[PDB]
């Protein structure tokens, strides 16, 4: 028993960071076979960065130009290509340490680890959710871009981020590993205005049955709701709509609660409209969104807690 | 900038985890060089956890009883010692994985990474804090005994707890890598009654700090305290009092804030007592304490995020 925050085991991913540097900058990349990949704009100046060109900055730089070093052994830059955001540096030895690995783009509410990683060696590992602004929660200084974000499923990992740049709000915004931005933002320094965040309902269903899983009780109700009145309710509070998708993706967590689905909704729209009253739940004040349903059965289901 | 609970990398620990069988019983065992340490009460059947006698449990069984398996590989134990409540196994092979490392014995108000095992094989990994009563707030199920936790320095490896038994109260305890338990608790499946928890208050003025260093600004006041009045004050919310020792090891955040330790404190004080009204710190809704002053300084000291 207990619920925590828990990250993937990053062994796996440590064994592929690698430091890339390209004359003044340097940031992290990614060594996957023979190919590393990294943030294009390690070959940004500091002057460049306000609106670079990035096709024009690449034209005048050959394999030579970028210095990749796995620990005291510097990898040979044998090609180099830009994908969209990201820089592919061919190198001529593959990464005795790939793991089977896809990569993939998640979709908002999804969560992943994140390796933070500065001059290609690791710092930390936390967990973040994709935010429905396509945002994420991170803790990334100067020097962290390349970082990923991962996935592991057995023994595959699944990359779906790579980290590119900061918001001025504390939050942060990247790329999957095709180079291709999560929300709609470019690799620019200029102000750019995300949506506005919301919280993910389904998530937060999925750690009140981690509650209940856990022992935590108190806020269960004798009522039930229908989809579309809970809907009703939840919209007002900044809540995404709950689907019958959703519903069914609890489905393992309601039939290992006992507790259906419309039920726990009822709950949650008593604790939206009447507060917490100074109680907490698995010792947060706060109710949770960055747990998904197929983190809390990874977590908990040999849990009973209850 | 951003903010979050952060893991030490687990990778060099996950090359030391192995899965350990004595008969009944399946649980994680730690190899390092030709040595597996596991929880002594691998050798218990479910009947003798009431109150077992674990050296006429030992005495009746020799190396061959101890089946441990490393992924596909079997190891075969060629000697076996009990010290205190660890179990140490002497293998024909050496870890080759074995990384640099150290036994050391954490004091309460410290942190350490916590990998999470089950038949010897990691599952996550989260930050925990030894608490003033000497129980920590893990996440572990049946299986999970045996999993360690630690501090990495830059390559050596601390290990400084592994895991033995659960409290009904949902919270956790075991020993350090010597075998001694944390706090007055013993492996044996009884009531047992732990200390009163209290707030680390030195990890509350760090996360503070944190705070601080990541713009949330709010809480600070324009009032100075004295140590002994804010000890005063605090020691009604259960929090711990703080040292002038408490007091100097945040020297490094205070001189990266232009905050005095005392006017921090000041800031605390108001909060105890008149709560956060409505607000948040860092996203959080109550106070945290599981950050120390180094956690703060090794996640923020490339932020300045005011
Ligand atoms: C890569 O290592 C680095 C990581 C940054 C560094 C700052 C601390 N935390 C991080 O995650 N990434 C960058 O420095 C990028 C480089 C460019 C080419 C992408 N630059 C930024 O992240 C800047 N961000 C902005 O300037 C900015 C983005 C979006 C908005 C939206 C609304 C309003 C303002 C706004 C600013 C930061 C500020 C360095
Ligand atoms: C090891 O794998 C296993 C891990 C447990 C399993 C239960 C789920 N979470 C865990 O962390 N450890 C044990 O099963 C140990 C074995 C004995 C020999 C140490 N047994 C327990 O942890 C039991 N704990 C108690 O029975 C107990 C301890 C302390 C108190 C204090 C006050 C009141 C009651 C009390 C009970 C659990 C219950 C299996």
């Amino acid at each position: 028993s207990g619920f925590r925050k828990m990250a993937f085991p990053s062994g796996k991913v440590e064994g592929c960071m690698v430091q890339v540097t390209c004359g003044t900058t340097t940031l992290n990349g990614l060594w996957l076979d023979d190919v590393v990949y990294c943030p294009r704009h390690v070959i940004c100046t500091s002057e460049d960065m306000l609106n670079p060109n990035y096709e024009d900055l690449l034209i005048r730089k050959s394999n030579h130009n970028f210095l990749v070093q796995a620990g005291n052994v510097q990898l040979r830059v044998i090609g180099h290509s830009m994908q969209n955001c990201v820089l592919k540096l061919k190198v001529d030895t593959a990464n005795p340490k790939t793991p089977k690995y896809k990569f993939v783009r998640i979709q908002p509410g999804q969560t992943f680890s994140v390796l933070a990683c500065y001059n290609g060696s690791p710092s930390g590992v936390y967990q973040c959710a994709m935010r429905p602004n396509f945002t994420i929660k991170g803790s990334f200084l100067n020097g962290s871009c390349g970082s990923v974000g991962f996935n592991i499923d057995y023994d595959c990992v699944s990359f779906c981020y790579m980290h590119h740049m900061e918001l001025p709000t504390g939050v942060h915004a990247g790329t999957d590993l095709e180079g291709n931005f999560y929300g709609p933002f470019v690799d620019r320094q200029t102000a750019q205005a995300a949506g506005t965040d919301t919280t993910i309902t389904v998530n937060v269903l999925a750690w009140l049955y981690a509650a209940v899983i856990n022992g935590d009780r108190w806020f269960l109700n004798r009522f039930t709701t229908t989809l579309n009145d809970f809907n009703l309710v939840a919209m007002k509070y900044n809540y995404e709509p709950l689907t019958q998708d959703h519903v069914d993706i609890l489905g393992p967590l309601s039939a290992q609660t006992g507790i259906a689905v419309l039920d726990m909704c009822a709950s949650l729209k008593e604790l939206l409209q009447n507060g917490m009253n100074g109680r907490t739940i698995l010792g947060s004040a706060l109710l949770e969104d960055e747990f998904t349903p197929f983190d809390v059965v990874r977590q908990c289901s040999g849990v009973t807690f209850q």
